[PDB]
């Protein structure tokens, strides 16, 4: 039969903490909807402190994948800082490479996250608001060496593309760079990618494809990126590693997973005495949603939530089914539809309130 | 197991009335998509002559909601009239009230609808044609009294957003308007909304908040606020009250509602002296279907159909599984197969042929 | 219970030849989503090579279907033609009825495919390109004599359109051009439609209604008519004529389905010595996608390849489940689970690859 088991952890710090150490792990018996496959894939991410007076983070990640033999990696490693509650910068460098190919990075940008709204009238009477609209702008300028013949090529073709397209280089971009089903995506979380505004493209001098350009994207509410611009970044919380890390691997008869992180995050201050484990992201979701409706599954799953010393859950919703002191444990009934909910695209909340 | 429980009723009137009496209820054991739970939200619309003479309407409704403790109210009344057969006139006014918080408004609106076409060729050999093109434009003249800070406040913030955005205003402010995943269902009916044009914003002298504004929807046939334009509002069949109630109680375990209604329209001339039940609106349908595939469900469904008396069904497609005299039902077999059909986003045509 | 029954046969030719006989058909016991039934329709698409100096084929197809009693019937006969490895020409005439309707016409048109990129870093790299985006551009001439009242109306009303619309025109006309779920589809597939331009509209003396209208259409790499523009069209293969017939049956109740062709492009060159059974084509899945999650259903299939003589699969994935020299099935288990997949709108890779 097709089976998904699952298994996941949340263990919360308590005190003045938001950290908590999650943990994920899946596999199931389907094919992914990959037109090409086997794919591996593994992801690491880390954020450490390295100014808490400018409130200056070092971020690095490292992606690496095989898709039907064909060996890539991205490496990023970047300081990020606010500079006001809607301007934060970025700082950065990096390398791609895919099997004999590679090339380096440099950027700096800007991204400021706009609000549509501010209303009192809202925040006075909605005690967890979800849905917030905005638009969100990026000024990025990259520095790429053109040290071998593929980088030259590729310039040459933007240079005529540039050139050559006028309005239409801007507008037409969107489909090359939200390749495949990333472009359906995009309607799919309420959200909206503006033409990219070209401010500079040229060769600096061995040679440097030098450019500066700016777009913008807006969300009715989904795009978390939007919504949730401050809780997505959170500084103030980090006087410490943490990191995360994620792996898969796939073929057209099963997928397999894990996710491990430490992070600040997980929990939040949800007002009245009372804190709760974040509201989860809808474009994950949502996203997810994308690809899993394609084959009925049975649901064999876990949650298991332990809290800090003291501490116990003041509502739960869908009801946790066992329970030992500060650890709490959701499996079959209403939890193991929620999974198949959330696993096919459905936002339907999962809400724990937790004190003491 | 996941099972969903529903029955409907339709009982029809003879004659030259296309009235109805409806009534659906359901319950199923799966959470709501909506990632703010729980919600509860009850719906009544009145519609009554007012001048037959001029064809107005003095149309009603009432909207009260909880969601996650959030009390929330809609008030509406409005005299609705057709002008030509393209052109509608509404004149009205209600309350929005969330909480701690009120505002009234007071509006005048035109709404032009215009089919993209008129074919003999069409009209002679569809018997019954369901997608049909348009457009509908709207022009709306709204009044809201500024009779407290928040009001004071949003209105300050549309003065920033229309004098600073410009050509932006209008065309960023449809993913504020279609919050959340409205936003997603636009695309997904066929369905197409124009930037807004704003040609009046103002304070009048206390303090009133006054605007015109214009917008365009279209649709690929879907719509059925334009395919059907004279169909979904049937004044020349309103002789006395029309009425329609619904209600839902929804959780993260699960959903139950109950509708109930009395009006013109549910049954319709079919030609050559047959009559149907109305065809099935294809929006409620595409829309739900955003919803209707988060988790699997088994089917426990009867619908009833009470034929105005010496009445007889000369075709049913699905088939009704039993009769007795002017009476029959539907359930399990091809129509349980349907009924998941519907409630996943399928709009596969359910035809009730009858006459005598 | 629900079920789809299904069974697949491809018998392909070895040597120097991609041609392939493909068989397929299908019954699955639910109703089909249209809002218009029964609906039964064939199809018959021949290709002959007239000319194999100037690589001119002669393309004939003929569409016959009934749809809610309504018999329609499209007859075309082309001449197409490669004149560059981007640009593509055709020449032809057909005829559109509906009941008591017809209308003929003539056509001149050119196709430009504009792949957004070339890589060498792509090409080395990548042993089987997928997602490829471009931009593909119509030109086309038209002409229909005006010889019936509904032709003048039709013609008059575009004139109105044309003149009243302006820049309107070219906008709204993609509502009204895909109809009904054609037009949500369009975004489905990660593609764009530009708005039309037109070149030409008028009268010409009986009289005939002549235009010339310019229009792009791009995809972001699932547009297979983008994508795969050269190998969609295998003119160097067409040594003698190809054909391919599908037709079916549908109503509120069952689907049924059955196609059977004989056509060059089948196999492919996979480099190395190794030959594969063409990729998927992936436009089919992710539009049949959009209404093969309506109903839970059973997997009752089985795929029969027969390789040419003294060849040899050397990697199937999914795994066949049994052999028999060149004759290979797939059933049940990993199999099953894919047709599943691929029929709710996954794109997972099911790859044959065979040599010698
Ligand atoms: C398909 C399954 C769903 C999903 C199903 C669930 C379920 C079920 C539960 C949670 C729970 C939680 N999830 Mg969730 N969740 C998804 C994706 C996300 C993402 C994200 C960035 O993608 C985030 C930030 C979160 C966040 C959270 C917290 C709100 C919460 C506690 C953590 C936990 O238990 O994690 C568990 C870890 C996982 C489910 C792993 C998810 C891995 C995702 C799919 C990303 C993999 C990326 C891959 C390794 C690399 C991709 C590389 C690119 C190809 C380049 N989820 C995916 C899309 N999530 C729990 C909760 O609500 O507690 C109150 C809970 O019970
Ligand atoms: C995702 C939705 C939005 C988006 C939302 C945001 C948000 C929100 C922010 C940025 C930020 C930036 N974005 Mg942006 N950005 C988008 C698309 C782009 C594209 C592009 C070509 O598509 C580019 C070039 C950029 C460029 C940039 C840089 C200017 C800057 C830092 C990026 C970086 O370091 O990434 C390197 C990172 C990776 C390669 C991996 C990231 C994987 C995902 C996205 C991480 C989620 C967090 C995970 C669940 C938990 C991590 C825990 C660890 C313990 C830290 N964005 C899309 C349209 N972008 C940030 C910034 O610093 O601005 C000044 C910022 O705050
Ligand atoms: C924000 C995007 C990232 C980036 C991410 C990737 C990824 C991921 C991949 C490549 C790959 C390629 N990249 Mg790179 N690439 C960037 C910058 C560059 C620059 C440059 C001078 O800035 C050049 C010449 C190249 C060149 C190339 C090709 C040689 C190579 C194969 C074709 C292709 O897919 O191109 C893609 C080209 C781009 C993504 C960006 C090109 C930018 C141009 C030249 C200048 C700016 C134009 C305009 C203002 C902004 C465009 C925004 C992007 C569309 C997101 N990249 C920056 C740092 N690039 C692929 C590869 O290795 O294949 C074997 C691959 O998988
Ligand atoms: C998820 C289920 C499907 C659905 C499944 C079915 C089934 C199954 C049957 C019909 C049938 C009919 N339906 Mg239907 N129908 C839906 C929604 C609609 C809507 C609408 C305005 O939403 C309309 C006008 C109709 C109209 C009709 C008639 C064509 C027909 C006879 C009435 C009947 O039996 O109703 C029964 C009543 C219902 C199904 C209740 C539907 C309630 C919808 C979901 C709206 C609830 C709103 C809520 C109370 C308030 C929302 C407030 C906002 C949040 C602010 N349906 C929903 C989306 N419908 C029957 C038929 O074809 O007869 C020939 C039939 O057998
Ligand atoms: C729904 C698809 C279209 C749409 C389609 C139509 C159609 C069609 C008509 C209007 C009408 C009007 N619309 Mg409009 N309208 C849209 C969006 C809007 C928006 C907005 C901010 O989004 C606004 C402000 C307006 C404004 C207006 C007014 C000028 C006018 C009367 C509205 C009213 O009284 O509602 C108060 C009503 C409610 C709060 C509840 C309505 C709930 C649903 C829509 C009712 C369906 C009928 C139900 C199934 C059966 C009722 C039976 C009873 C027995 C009567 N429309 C969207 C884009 N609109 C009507 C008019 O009079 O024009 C002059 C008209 O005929
Ligand atoms: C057609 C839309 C309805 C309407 C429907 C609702 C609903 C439903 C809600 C609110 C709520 C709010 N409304 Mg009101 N509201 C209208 C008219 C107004 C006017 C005005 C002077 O005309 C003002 C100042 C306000 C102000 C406010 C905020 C104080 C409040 C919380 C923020 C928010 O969501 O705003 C939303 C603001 C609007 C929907 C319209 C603002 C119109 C502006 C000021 C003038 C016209 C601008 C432009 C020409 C047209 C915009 C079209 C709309 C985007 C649909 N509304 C009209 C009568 N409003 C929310 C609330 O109570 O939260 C606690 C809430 O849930
Ligand atoms: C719903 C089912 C899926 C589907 C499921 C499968 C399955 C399962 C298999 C393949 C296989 C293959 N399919 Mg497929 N395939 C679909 C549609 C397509 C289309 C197309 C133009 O629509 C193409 C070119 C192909 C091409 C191919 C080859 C890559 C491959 C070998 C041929 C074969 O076995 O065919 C079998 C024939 C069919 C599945 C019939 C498909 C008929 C489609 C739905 C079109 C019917 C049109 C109708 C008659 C007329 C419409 C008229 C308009 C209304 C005007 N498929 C549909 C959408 N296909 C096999 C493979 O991968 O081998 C390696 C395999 O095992
Ligand atoms: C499908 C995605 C694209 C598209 C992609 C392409 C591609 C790719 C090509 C054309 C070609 C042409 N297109 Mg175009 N075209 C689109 C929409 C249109 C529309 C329209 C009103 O929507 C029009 C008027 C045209 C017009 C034209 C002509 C100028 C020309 C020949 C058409 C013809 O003979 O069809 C008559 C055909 C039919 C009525 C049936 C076709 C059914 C499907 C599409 C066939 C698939 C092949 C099948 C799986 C296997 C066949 C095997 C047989 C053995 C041959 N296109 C959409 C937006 N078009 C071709 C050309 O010659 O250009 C110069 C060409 O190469
Ligand atoms: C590429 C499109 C095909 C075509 C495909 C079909 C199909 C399929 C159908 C009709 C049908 C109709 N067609 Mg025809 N039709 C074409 C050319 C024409 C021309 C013309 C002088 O060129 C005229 C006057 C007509 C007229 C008509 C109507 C009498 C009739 C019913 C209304 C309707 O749906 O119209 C649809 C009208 C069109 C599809 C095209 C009209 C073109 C106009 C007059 C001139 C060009 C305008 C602009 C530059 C380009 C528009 C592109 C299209 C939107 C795709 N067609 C060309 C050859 N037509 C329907 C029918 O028989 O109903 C009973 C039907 O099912």
């Amino acid at each position: 039969t097709t089976t998904a088991h699952s298994d996941y952890e949340i263990i919360l710090e308590g005190g003045s903490s938001s950290w908590g150490q999650i943990k994920g792990r899946a596999k199931v018996n389907v094919p992914a909807a990959l037109p090409l496959l086997p794919a591996d894939c593994n992801i690491k991410i880390e954020a450490k402190p390295l100014d808490a007076q400018k409130g200056v983070v070092r971020f690095t990640s490292q992606i690496e994948s095989i898709v039907d033999s064909t060996k890539n990696k991205l490496v990023v490693e970047v300081d990020i800082a606010n500079e006001t509650k809607d301007r934060r910068i970025a700082v950065g460098e990096g390398e791609v490479s895919v099997g004999d190919f590679s090339h380096k990075f440099s950027f700096e940008g800007s991204v400021v996250n706009m609000y549509y709204y501010r209303s009192d009238a809202v925040r006075r009477n909605v005690p967890n608001p979800v849905y917030m609209q905005g638009r969100q702008f990026h000024d990025i300028m990259m520095k790429v060496p053109l040290d071998n013949k593929d980088l030259i090529e590729t310039w040459e073709g933007f240079q005529q593309s540039i050139s050559g397209g006028g309005v239409n280089f801007g507008d037409w971009i969107r489909e090359f760079w939200f390749i495949g089903p990333a472009y359906t995506a995009i309607n799919e979380g309420g959200q909206r990618i503006s033409p990219i505004q070209v401010n500079n493209f040229g060769v600096e001098s061995g040679p440097v494809g030098v450019s500066r350009w700016k777009f913008s994207h807006a969300g009715s509410g989904i795009v978390d990126s939007i919504s949730r611009w401050a809780e997505l970044f959170p500084v103030e919380q980090l006087n410490k590693p943490a990191s995360i890390e994620g792996g898969f691997r796939s073929d057209s008869q099963g997928i397999e997973v894990k996710v491990d992180g430490n992070l600040p995050g997980v929990s939040r201050d949800a007002g009245g005495g009372l804190r709760r484990i974040l509201n989860h992201p809808l474009i994950p979701l949502v996203h997810h949603g994308m690809v899993g409706k394609f084959n009925d599954f049975t649901v064999d799953t876990q949650l298991k939530v332990v809290l800090p010393k003291g501490y116990k859950i003041r509502y739960a919703a869908p009801q946790f089914r066992s329970q030992n002191l500060e650890e709490y444990r959701w499996s079959g009934g209403a939890y193991a539809r929620w999974v198949e909910h959330v696993c096919k695209g459905g936002t339907g909340q999962f809400e724990v309130l937790y004190a003491q």
